[PDB]
């Protein structure tokens, strides 16, 4: 990363895939997943959810290194479930600084 950064832990979204086997199947190792999201300051730009899917990546991508060098690697529907948690979480994390530049 080297500029990138991490800010607060929330929560864990509790995802709808529409199947409540899927909600109960990340539900049952959800301590595992993540809990913080890897955002970086607006200071030139910003979007809606384009920034967002750039958020998205630097997180799972974090975690697809410094904790798969943990020998905790992840498969593809670990992968999206993640993607999943952590956009939910990174809307929640744009919109709190985002707000912020409102109050200036």
């Amino acid at each position: 990363l080297g500029g990138y950064m991490l800010g607060s832990a929330m929560s864990r979204p509790i995802i709808h895939f529409g199947s409540d086997y899927e909600d109960r199947y990340y539900r049952e190792n959800m301590h595992r997943y993540p809990n913080q999201v890897y955002y970086r300051p607006m200071d030139e730009y910003s979007n809606q959810n384009n920034f967002v899917h750039d958020c998205v990546n630097i997180t799972i991508k974090q975690h697809t290194v410094t904790t798969t060098t943990k020998g905790e690697n992840f498969t593809e529907t670990d992968v999206k479930m993640m993607e999943r948690v952590v956009e939910q979480m990174c809307i929640t994390q744009y919109e709190r600084e985002s707000q912020a530049y409102y109050q200036r």
